[PDB]
Order: structure tokens, then sequence, then C-alpha cells
């Protein structure tokens, strides 16, 4: 029911004007660093808690992204006003409350606003210990590149609105977007990390580049090293994608250095949903990834490195 | 061009839930938050198109979302914007607009900007989601009133129905420049006057409504309002529009909501007027009756206009004569 009621990365916008100021999201007071984020998603599945859930998953993402720790949130939902009922929002909530017991977040209230679609989500506010917040401009060429969820729940979202799968199919993609990237921040702190950021809405390719293009560099990636889910591989190449794939991919055309076939790069570009951290490490943190990631027991998975040309190598 | 883009067809939710919280939190679900000393509060609001100038838009819609800070005695310090819209119908340059109008309000306000957050959607929509402080650690919320108290407000009602002229067509920007005044001047010094007469309770009127929101302080603290008509300060033009049967569909639902706590006999087109949707309205707060005789002097002293509209009542009742 839910995803039946379901139908660029420019920002320089802020940067061409004047902001008072008496990506970045941080903002230093008292010699406190505070860090802010919103995002609103639509249904991803149709059970009304695990939407809740994974929204607020999906929310705090930006925050641990940046090093930080979330401490309050204010819940954002938006609905028909004849199409859903309380019953189901309050499904959403329960899940959305249960996600933030475990983040130890603190609702401080919540906003209703008339949509003609159904979204739920939060704006965030947390605090970077020791004023220690990770950017996406501190890379440098010839360090690694560490991602720690798998790609392509975007296409087993599509998968599940066209009645091709199941949610019993997807389980894992679930629980993968159920995760908090708590301990993917924790990691990514021990290692010293040189930038950051979660991988969401633009794809992997979207994401990856925006390091390279605030940080004056390229990357290279390779798709054989690339977690993804392999129903997502099947449906893809049978032309099953959600829209928002095809949009990521044309974005970094300009940037794409690649010979690799559609499919491949479409599944490359395709929006995820609650996202894992996507970062950089200096070579000489291979030395003690493995122990510290076990340790903290985090997944990793090194899918290239940073290079001098100002370019998205995929091979 | 925006207006017509838009379509024409909690708190106690999250009361029966147990919500994690910790010793800095002093909340009673608005959100007020300490840490180091600071009490922090948090509000967000994102409307649909007011008028159909991208920059007044932009700014009318920064005011409407400080406004919850300001009515809860803080002071807006930082925020993030949220735009919506459609791709396929809205140009990506309306924007540059919709963001300068609220860069100028922000600067106006003394409000940090740190990013934005951009989501498709069928409707144009923008908003913020706002972090302010409370100086001296004093936050006034909606469940401190009670009763003998006057019930004063800080401009007037009825811009949902000017709004709603303006997408007939029947009404002309020109023709409501005192309401878009209203709508874009921030609440910072009706915030001063309420902490100045040591208000006791306080909200500001948007959305639900003046009844809706004066419900609010009612049912927080335990008490009832009794509100004169005759003493409501709201435009001409819209006791115009509303006689002639023209009006937000958001009114109609407004003054059903209401329906179980209103006693009155008013003529429909009052209580229709009374339950209109404002935009970026005033703060609505609670005093002693002693402050009564430095109000108006405090008032003009910090340039803001004030309505006595009435007093709270032990009856639990809405009671609009």
């Amino acid at each position: 029911e839910l995803l039946k009621l379901v139908r660029g990365d420019l920002q320089e916008i802020l940067k061409g004007f004047n902001i008072y100021t008496d990506d970045a999201g941080v903002y230093e007071h008292n010699g406190i660093i505070w860090v802010y984020t919103v995002d609103i998603i639509t249904p991803v599945v149709n059970d009304p808690y695990l939407w809740g859930a994974i929204s607020t998953a999906n929310a705090l993402s930006d925050v641990y992204a940046m090093g930080g720790i979330p401490v309050n949130a204010l819940a954002i939902s938006c609905f028909n006003n004849c199409e859903l009922d309380i019953e189901i929002f309050r499904e959403v909530i329960r899940g959305a409350l249960d996600k933030l017991r475990e983040a130890k977040t603190v609702l401080l209230g919540g906003h209703t606003i008339d949509d003609k679609e159904p979204k739920f989500g939060l704006s965030v506010a947390g605090i970077c210990p020791e004023g220690k917040y990770i950017t996406q401009s501190g890379a440098q060429v010839g360090q690694l590149l560490i991602l720690t969820k798998p790609i392509g729940t975007g296409i087993l979202i599509k998968g599940l609105k066209e009645g091709i799968l199941k949610e019993e199919d997807i389980n894992e993609a679930i629980e993968n977007m159920l995760a908090l990237n708590d301990k993917a921040r924790n990691l990514m702190l021990s290692l010293d990390a040189t930038a950051c950021t979660d991988v969401t809405g633009f794809g992997l390719l979207g994401h990856a580049w925006n390091i390279c293009k605030n940080s004056n560099i390229g990357a290279r990636i390779f798709f054989e090293k690339v977690p993804y889910y392999q129903l997502s591989e099947n449906l893809v190449k049978k032309k099953i994608y959600p829209k928002g794939a095809i949009e990521n991919l044309n974005f970094v055309k300009n940037y794409l250095k690649s010979n690799l076939d559609n499919w491949k790069l479409i599944l490359l570009s395709d929006p995820v949903t609650s996202g894992g951290l996507l970062f950089t490490i200096n070579k000489e943190k291979l030395e003690k990834i493995d122990e510290t990631a076990k340790e903290l027991e985090v997944n990793y998975w090194i899918i290239g490195e940073t290079i001098a040309e100002n370019v998205l190598e995929v091979l």
C-alpha cells in the first residue's frame, strides 16, 4: 500500500551568495562544535514500522559521516489526509522511536505537514567530540577509498514497487538500511580518515565525486571490488531500476572515465537509502584496518583509491 | 505561477509512547534541550507558496519558521534550508530567488544558514529547520498559564483568506501590502514584549488558526479561554472575502477540529475567519492583569503592536463571544 502511494547535485547556489555567519553544516558555540542535518524520504518498504526506523537511520547517517554523535531530533512527517490513517502513522513513529533510542538520540518534538505523497524524516543535531569533525575536502592523492555498506537498494526498492520482489527477498538489504553508521564512524575516526561522506541519493559515484571535487583530486573505483546485492545486478540487467539511477549517472558523465557496460555504471549510480560511510585513509592504515574493524564489529570494503587525474575512473 | 502549483484537494501520538530522553531534556512533548548550561530550542516549518513572488515567499517562509523560536523565548542562531519541488513544473533557478529572500531575512535575524537539503516533491515547498538559544536560560512554554490572565496577540489574522484570494485571482499582491509586511516581520520584538511582561505562556499563530493555537495554551495549562471577536485584529479585506464564501478549505478544517471545545453562537463567517490558517502570525501569550498598566508603554518602546483579545477562564472551553 505505502509504496503504491509513491508516484541536481548542485549546492553552489549558497556558494555564490554572501551568507551571514556572525556542504558543511557545522556550527561552533562556546567551544562546542555542533553539526546539523535533515532528511525526509518517501516509503522504501510497505512496512510502516521499518520505514520509520530506516528513515531514522538514514537521517542520522549524515551526523555520523561527520564524525559526530547525534544528540537530539525533530520528526518531520508529510502525508495526504484522505489516503493514510493514524494507525500507519503511529507505526512509523514506533520504528523511529526505537531506532532513536538505540542511537541514544532524543526526539524533542515533531511537525506534521500536508503533502500529496507520504514522507517521513528528521532534522538532527549532533556534537563532534574534541571538536574533531570530518569533511569531504581533506583527502589527498594516493589514499584508499573505504565503503561500509553495499549499494543497490534503489534497484531493490524499485523491484518491490513493481511487485517483482517481495520484502522477504531483501532481508539482507533491509538489515543494512536499518543499521546505524555509529560503528562505521568509530572505524573511520580510528583510522584517522582524511575525508568522509555517507552514500545516499546521489549514488556511489556521485558521493565519491563529492570527495574528489572538494579535495581537488580524482578517484579510481573498481567495479569488481564494490559490494552490492546480487538481486540488484539481476534486476538492473533486466532494465529494472529507479529513474534516479540514470539521472545520477548523467550527473557524473563529464567526470566519468570508464568503458564498462551501462548496467554496471547504472548500478554504481543507483540511489542508496541509509547507505554506509565512504571515506579515505592513508595507505599506512592497512596495517591495522582488519584488527580495528573486527574489534568494532563493522564490515568494510576497499573499493579503490584517490588519484591525481581529476576524473572518476571506474574500472 | 507559484500559487497555481499548490493542490486544492502528533504530540498526543508521541505522548502515548515511551520516548528515550536524558537529564538534559526539559521537554514535555516544544523542543527544548540543555547542553553545557545552554538552553537550546529547535523547530522546523516548511510551507507552500504564499505569494507568486519567489523572493517574498522565501523571506516569509523564513519569518514563519523563525517564529516558533521567538514564541519559546529563544533567539534564532543557525538553520538549514529545506526545499521541495517538481523539476518538471518549476525551474532550478526560481529557487535562487527563494534562497536570496531566505538569506536576506536570516541576515536580518542574525541567523547563520549552515546548509540545505533538496527533495523532489509534487508541490513547491520551502522552509527551515532552526536551532535557537534562550538567553539567561529563560524559555516559555504553552503550559504555564492560569485563570484570570489576559490574552495578547501581536499580529492580525486573516492571511489565509487573502492568500486564497490571490490564488483565485480575486486579489493582487498590491492589494495586500499590509498583510505582506506583517508576514515578513520577525517576531523578535514580540518576544521582547512577551518577556518584558513576564508572560506565563506563549505560542505563535500559524496553520491551525487563532482558535486552534489558543486551545494549545488552554489544553496544556488546563484552562479555557474567552475571546471577543470584536477585539480580534484582522484584515478588512479578509472579512469581505470570507463573507463572499471565499476562503481556504483549511479554515473549515480548523473550525471542525475545535468543534468539541468551541462554545459560541457567532455567525459562521466570523468563526471561519477566526479559524483561518495564519502564515507567519504573531505571538499569542498570557499576562497577569497587573502588567496591563505597563503593556502599552512597553509596546511602543519596543516598537511592536498588540491587541488584548480576551482572558483565560476556569471553564475548559473556548468561549468566543
